[PDB]
């Protein structure tokens, strides 16, 4: 708990990329991390929002056709267990045309374990609630 | 509990997945990111390979044309110093013609600070060695 904070960060920053990145190519990769590094109650959320009986899944959405990038742009680091994190997506196909270019803040709720004065290291994203900032497109 | 292996993990991961893909518009951003994470020798080395000397440099096989994508499959932590990290490479065009698709192992030595209570790469983590060998081409 002088390094808890930055260690947090690594793992918030990953957690997010994994997360918010779509391909095609690896969804059963990403679900397994999310299940992994998530309460069961925040992994339904995600899987539900993968669905494709959501009409906005980026399954739906991309296909085989478009992959989703991002960029974390900042932290915010509100105590121990809750952070904001800032970051850009961005959708595009194999051409470079764009279907989505915004900017985002993902409201999360953690717990991780404590780091000591296999070598397992818990990280639990505990709430992640996403807000829309702004469309840079339109 | 230590948060070494988890961290290092998130490094190696991101490192390979940086050395190893390409972009056009992003090679100077790539060679950065290689020069401050790696020791001199193993930075020459992945310069010397991306050098249009070499006949191999993917600047030489994808120009501005096709982007080289990576995956990473898994990793096998050695020590605290070494691990080797199973990984697939996939090349495409603008209309998504498959040029490579391959999968790769690369061992790595590293460093890290030790993370304890009571341009730099978080925790000053630095590659050391890196060797790739190729497993299998998944195309031919």
């Amino acid at each position: 708990a002088n390094p808890y904070i930055s260690v947090a960060n690594i793992m918030l920053q990953n957690y997010v990329k994994q997360r918010e990145k779509y391909n095609y190519d690896t969804l059963k990769e990403q679900f397994t991390f999310i299940k992994n590094a998530s309460t069961s109650i925040v992994y339904m959320q995600f899987a539900n929002f993968m669905n494709i009986d959501n009409s906005l899944s980026p399954v739906i959405r991309y296909q085989k056709l478009y992959r989703r990038s991002i960029n974390i742009i900042s932290i915010n680091n509100i105590n121990n267990n809750e952070a904001t994190v800032t970051f850009e997506s961005l959708a595009q196909n194999n051409t470079g045309e764009i279907l989505e270019n915004m900017l985002w803040e993902a409201k999360i709720g953690f717990i991780m374990d404590s780091i000591s004065t296999n070598m397992p290291f818990h990280f639990i994203v505990t709430s992640y609630k996403l807000k829309l900032l702004r469309n840079k497109n339109q």
